[PDB]
């Protein structure tokens, strides 16, 4: 099995202990990654803080040049990297390659967005006549060392989405990949090293949560934490951050509100595409349908017809539904299915589990006493909840602890806009599925879905602070 | 009838000759304004350039205070000013008082928009690594002396819309009102004088076109020309502007496109309100209905019923339809009406003329060989043009030499947005009449409808420039 | 000696128990404020959440109108409120009236800033040709219920600095003043009630920290915490906020860096003004002089002469140096002074204490082993620390746990800009004392000085989120 | 080695019945010919642009940007080839000519990326009146239409690209009129855009005689925007013909270098000489008059003199600092300014010599305001030193110019320098540096007779865009 190494101060480093990584869909041993000690974490962080001065003092053009070179290498190696990513997290091969290509796009876009960093000149005389000769020159500065923690379900894309915005602004970065996804994260690191990223400007950390999990976050060297993952883990990291700024991209339970005047066929298409992409292992998937009763029977039938068309199988054959990330995930999903069956929900598609490969299950007549109406499955199960009023749909949508995105399906757009104002989410898509993209758009979520605003320019703003220099004109 | 004076360098001045102003609806003598000589114009401009140095170096908050005080006085005297405005341009009494109130709202909003405008700091290292220590401190500055030329149909509101944005940014201003509307303009000036506006910072010019018309525009002291009026006069001002920046607000022939799924009663209500407000003497009036044939009979009937309810009479009686601004105006409108009748259009409401009071004429089955399909009437006549496709409506709308605004009446908003993209206008209103407001929104016209972007913040941007101070950090 | 009441859902409410407040400088009984119960806290928050829907659905201009009226009432009552603020926190009478006037200025400025926070329209075709018909409409929304916690040293100004920016954006607010400072905060509340602020939109909470201290912050009704106070208290509040956003304005130890080419008399003038204002009880306040050896003797003599001339006495006599807020504060300052003397620092002005009135102490030859080099005194003591190089000055400045502001005194502005880049602070003032103002400028601290960015526009941005509505054009 | 060049018109390369032969100003070498278009051929150019506009403005920003990046890559590839001809055509040093092409590619790339992330905005009716609180305005950017871009002889490629790429990224279509002297370089630039695949009619070129098409190209109703760099008299003419169409003008300058008593004289002299004599002073942004306080004037004049004497005087191919001026009229005009200064008593610190149109660099001291050289823009290698008594006098004399492009201030007192800058009637003030257009992201603008509009990259894009507002009521 290929033995991988961490990038530490421009060098590739093994550790005494290793973690072996297996393909979720087959059990194939893919390789090993280091299990770092706390002392090895200290060395990563010390090398990053030492590199920071010379990195922040480079020009924006020079930092952008490194990012563009790294993106070119990712494009060159997209097939090579995608093939391993596909195996590591049981993502379809074509989709895995697409994740790498999208990462290159985000890196390039972040390089050009960030190099155009501008500041403000504020007039004292806007506020007080006596200060009319006093002006404030307000420029952006890096926050320092950014700890970027990527998630299993986008181990390259949602590493680069943090790395490149941080780096263009003059931050230094330590990437902690998820254990399942650490190989792909280190493959991304290879591109940044080959691009010539200066030693210590970008580093990687891998290891066991029991050894370094709290340590990497509590370390005084870290100035900013940028995390994507589960809501419980995110909340715990937040407790360890202190007053240091943190960004959290946590779970979702995005509602799809279907009104009586909606094109139910088009609604079903978008709903099924969004709900079941990557087997539903996405924070921004459609995860519950809130439908007006008078159209529920036909919407349910429309959704069912497309679910039965979803291909089910292995990542290497580019199936729509692939095996889930591990056995705990498939067990949790089966447990939600069973709770819905026990409580009287109607299964419109047939449950089948071969290993951790769960066939897509569609439930109708889901009620608010069922766990599936509320809990995020991270699996290919979709509930339908019938409502009698738009007010009821809004109330149930907002009753969720999550608030990432929502979809509204209707032909009355002025009405949809007014509904969107009332929904406790970050983004509402009209007559389409929820989605993070395009990556220039803001991406954020309310309540337990996280904290901070991403999308490219927003992520750059988040990982900078302002420095105001004030002086008096004579 | 009173004898009015120009505001020149803090003093109120008569001239040797004057212009007596009469009420278009009744012939009543309203008062007189000075007929300035070219030498007296020179004195206005020389006073303004002398005042600019001390005005531009005041704080924003000091300039805003003058503007707020002037707006307060306008509100106090809204009846006094509006009553004369009403007679001067045969605008309904209520509408004229409302014009003055709106002017105060625009002046206040401009003061607060302008006083918090900002500069920017740009990085040499965004463009060139060798320049990474070079920064540009970019601050706003006035353009200098603004010549504001207001129109007869809004002699106060479209004076204030120029004066206040100019003044908050540190420009000095000369107002040339229309001769018909010059008393109202001088009454506006009295408010700024009572507010304490420093001598020369704001001045007025009145006189005969034959004596000073070209002279005021060609004068080298003027740094910026801001004009509202007819398209032919605006074309003349362009020929005189030389290299100086100009803004022009000229004529329109705004289309109201009514699709098959429109709320025809809502459409008819908006169309009649927009078309016949101030007897059609507005650049932003609905001036042609482009309706899909399958709803045309019903839309026509709904419009006809509303047009028949409009009152026709004198400004003091707040008639919907008041007498037009002069005899040439009414002659021109009568000719358009006669051309349509003679070429076979259906007169749904009947033509009558008493003096220059023309009753509101609604034509159906208008064809594009009729002058009324294209020429801006500035009178109370509206054509209905039947089309068979949306594409034909777009083509006919865009064939016009004008391009100010358009209205689209439909329940399919994504489609309306796609239509709006193809319409050669500044603003498209969905399920509403065309309108300049709200005054924070951009107001602009394409093609022969003008040049530059107004609405408050845009007008301020247009009458400011920048000064950049570049240095190297050491 | 009045009995004050909390504003709760538009009504003035006593509590079963109350707390008597005495003037720190004289011991005069000023009045009592309610000792609220946890149930009374619940009722405040329930009132706020009930009022939120009708408040956020008002127009911006309507919310601004309430704020302008409250500011007008504060100007009207500035002498009346300032007279009591002066006694309550032992601030000079004239300085206390000035605080009230400044609060009115900040409230008016926030109203006008917040009503023109515009939104963004983002193009999908900026990122992906396939998404060129997809656009994102991004508008700001309130976060909900803001808990505002004001400090004793600006109990009106740094209450209004939170209330007004919160309210204009459509948030509802509960103000918790410090107990010493609660009368002044309730007097501010009176202005908002007289202005007609709708019931429950703005409320106050008073009581003993033992009973309600943690309770007010941990309550799930609170969506946002905005705190000014000591670093230890703010740190503890940060832990109780969980994942909810929080702004912290904490302590400082602002350095004044004085180079060999500085105007020493000018530096001394500004240093003394900034260090000893309100007896040093300010977070933004020159609290250590880092001076190059060769001009240290000269600077110290200039500073000494000014310190000797500061007036020491009672608030009602507008003394420069007034009594500290309580006995614990003066004991703490005395302990720092005694430590510096014991370790060999030169007391250039003499220590004297009567009650809690400490005379201003200037120390020279302070070293980094002395507590006074690092700990924030919140009293009238100022250390001079001699350094041999600019590099050492930067190192010592940045070694502080605090990072609020710094001053640089030098005639080499390009060099000062480069030094400013290296200082771990929010704002650097060149050739002037550190200060929060003008209030349109950003105000922020690094490290233990807090979190979040204030100044008016920044505070409004902080207490809003964005809502993105995405749709596809046809 | 002279080639017959053609205009790019609607995706095709077109000769005209008449042509204009172009000669190298430093040597007389025949370089080639460019077409002498008729008005009817201009009509065909504009008709093809307007027809191409509909499909071009509806492309995504990404798609438009890719064309620009490819064109820039091609210019970098051919920089040596293009620069070699540019050097001869406008008698610019060969190395400096190659650098101009490289800078052109940098501006094109930067404009593509600046323009593609431009945004619209949404405004609230409730900001202005309560009754309209549910009304919002969705405001998006749109091109203005057909941009006429007119480049200058002194930067025939760089200040063609500075107009073309900002215009194109925003969805405008473009017609480039190069100066006759420079038209070969302009058509060489066009070849790169053609090779990059720019759609037929989206970018086109026009060449011809002023007497035939000069006014015609500007007055034509197809043109929606005129973007011009050139002399002040020509720009005045364009303003007379623009009508109500938006214009941008980059005209002449007489930039002052204000040298205070506390100035770094060594750095001041270095920057003054580099800025004043770059490309023989044929730059709108050259240092063109030194306003120096009496106390330091003798020392500054001595050091400037020493550096002027170090400048090489010679041929473009030899990379001389001072090359021959663009034509005989230019040299005659410069000689006349020199004679007026001499006859009125100015001190010639360096010697005037003229060989053909190659004028040696002339430094004058004790220049007074009765002398033409105090005011008139030479566009040649002559620099006056004007001794002033105060900064107030330097401001007064600086602002008395009809020009108002840039200024330099040399002083160690930066807060004072900012207050001086506030009083100077110029677009940009450079502290302790020569005046200059760059960096190209910075604003570039001139007041008074120096022009109209603001360039630098993002500013030029803003100027050649308008907005479209769509207003609706939320329910």
């Amino acid at each position: 099995a290929k033995q991988y190494k961490n990038l530490v101060n421009g060098e590739w480093k093994l550790s005494e202990n290793e973690i072996t990584i297996y393909a979720p869909a087959t059990g194939e041993e893919l390789g090993s990654v280091p299990a770092m000690t706390q002392a090895e974490v200290d060395a990563v962080y010390a090398s990053a803080k030492k590199a920071l001065s010379d990195w922040r003092t480079l020009s924006y053009v020079e930092r952008a040049a490194y990012l563009h070179k790294a993106a070119d290498i990712l494009v060159r190696d997209a097939e090579k990297i995608g093939a391993i990513l596909s195996k590591e997290v049981a993502k379809g091969h074509k989709a895995a390659v697409s994740e790498v290509i999208r990462t290159a796009e985000i890196i390039n876009y972040a390089a050009e967005e960030g190099l155009r960093m501008e500041g403000e000149v504020l007039e004292g005389g806007s506020f007080e006549a006596a200060s009319k000769k006093k002006i404030a020159i307000v420029r952006r500065e890096p926050v320092g060392l950014v700890l970027a923690i990527s998630p299993f379900n986008y181990p390259v894309n949602l590493a680069g989405s943090k790395i490149a915005p941080a780096l263009i602004a003059g931050n230094v970065v330590a990437l902690k990949p998820p254990t399942q996804g650490s190989i792909s994260g280190l493959l991304l690191a290879e591109a940044f090293a080959e691009a010539g990223i200066p030693a210590g400007v970008f580093n990687t950390i891998t290891g066991r949560g029991s050894v370094i999990g709290d340590y990497i976050v509590e370390h005084e060297a870290v100035n900013f934490i940028n995390f994507t993952g589960s809501t419980p883990i995110g909340e715990g990291i937040g407790k360890l951050a202190g007053m240091r700024p943190i960004m959290l991209e946590l779970g979702g339970k995005d509602s799809a509100i279907v009104l009586e005047d909606a094109d139910l066929a088009l609604a079903a298409k978008n709903i099924v595409a969004g709900a079941f992409g990557y087997s539903g292992q996405r924070s921004t998937a459609v995860k519950r349908v809130l439908v007006m009763d008078k159209v529920a029977d036909q919407l349910a039938a429309e959704i069912k017809t497309l679910v039965e068309k979803l291909s089910v199988g292995m990542p290497e054959d580019d199936a729509d539904i692939t095996p889930l990330i591990d056995t705990s995930a498939a067990d949790f999903v089966e447990g939600l299915i069973k709770d819905a069956t026990d409580k009287g929900a109607t299964a419109l598609t047939a449950f089948n589990r071969e290993g951790n490969l769960i066939s897509p299950v569609l439930f109708d007549h889901v009620t608010t006493d069922m766990r599936l109406a509320w809990e995020e499955p991270f699996g290919p199960v979709l509930p339908i909840i019938r409502v009698t009023t738009v007010e009821e749909a809004i109330k149930i949508s907002n009753e969720s602890e999550y608030g990432l995105q929502a979809s509204i399906f209707t032909t009355n757009f002025p009405k949809a806009f007014g509904i969107a104002e009332q929904l406790e989410v970050g983004t509402v898509h009209l007559n389409n599925k929820t989605q993070r993209g395009t990556d220039n758009f803001p991406f954020l979520g309310a309540k337990k879905s996280g904290a901070g605003v991403q999308g490219v320019k927003y992520s750059i703003e988040a990982m900078t602070t302002v420095k105001s220099v004030v002086f008096d004109i004579q």
